[PDB]
């Protein structure tokens, strides 16, 4: 009956992420097909690489974004999938950091005063700036940047011991201006991994 | 007098740590346990550990990289949580491989799986797969993965099924330990800054 618009929000692995073949990758539609049942209702699916408070969809559900100041002002997080850390990575004075915009990831940096940010539009972009020297430093979540970089990269990653190590929610993520409906839905998408 | 403890790292668990290819280990856990080193004025020795034997088990240690399991419940006490895992089935491009004395192991008892495969560790468990002599693996999400993709060439394929367990990764002391490891307050997760 109903019909609710998910947007899938660069990458996350393991829910959603393209492995090294291209090939798209994840259990999030096992989670969401087990979602959309218990509420009776079908579901579309959009994926997006970045984030642009112009371009929100205030009836969507967004997955895959990070607290930011500057996001709070237009998204209600809820519920918890599940949590990351953050680390520095490099390859294996001055320097810059490689981050992605409007995450919690850059609000970190910027609030450590770190004035030599590079803003990357998704995990790939972040990557690749790093293989071309172009940053000499990238911050994000632990695993996906790991994976990613692997895939292009033909240099070992190597973690920053320094006080860079914070523990992140991921969590599911709501227009303020979303209608009735949606605020009352359920999504706790977590519940689906009984333990 | 400043106390000394010892921290055994059992297996391995990204990012916390992990083999990189130096033969060496990487992570972040070094620097959570210097800090709670400082804040319960003490010192502390870091070991690795590739298997849990019985007969070696120190209760003077505290162990790391363990998860609830039936048969290590009557020697562990299992105390904070360090992070969680997802329980995820992974197969390349049947008996199924998992790590034994882990609650993946339990899991696959409890669903009445036939052909089990008992491996040591990550990295013997990965090889049964690599070298085709299981067909499926079971265990964590994140290392089992990063050991095949980063030492094996093998980036492993997610089983769409209904498998996926939520994982409590918990921070492990023996039932015999000494009086003063006992009184140690063990919340290593909490020397994670949270966001605000
Ligand atoms: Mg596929």
């Amino acid at each position: 009956k109903d019909i609710f618009k998910f947007k899938l929000v660069d990458q996350f692995f393991p829910f959603y992420y393209k492995n090294n073949k291209g090939e798209y990758e994840g259990l999030i539609f096992s989670i969401l097909d087990k979602w959309a049942k218990d509420n009776n209702a079908d579901i579309m699916v959009e994926h997006i690489d970045n984030l642009n408070e112009s371009e929100i969809e205030d009836e969507a559900i967004y997955l895959g974004l990070t607290y930011n100041v500057k996001l709070n002002d237009f998204f209600y997080f809820k519920s918890e999938l599940a949590r990351s850390i953050s680390i520095l990575f490099f390859k294996n004075s001055n320097f810059n950091i490689g981050v992605i915009k409007n995450t919690i990831y850059e609000d970190i940096l910027r609030l450590k005063n770190v004035n030599t940010i590079f803003l990357a539009d998704n995990s790939q972009e972040l990557v690749l700036a790093l293989k071309n020297d172009k940053v000499d430093y990238i911050y994000g979540d632990c695993k996906t940047l790991h994976y990613i970089a692997n895939n292009f990269l033909s240099e070992d990653l190597v973690i920053f011991t320094g006080d860079v190590f914070y523990s992140i929610k991921n969590r599911v993520a709501i227009s303020r201006n979303a209608p009735e409906i949606v605020k009352n839905l359920n999504l706790d998408l977590f519940s689906y991994l009984m333990k």
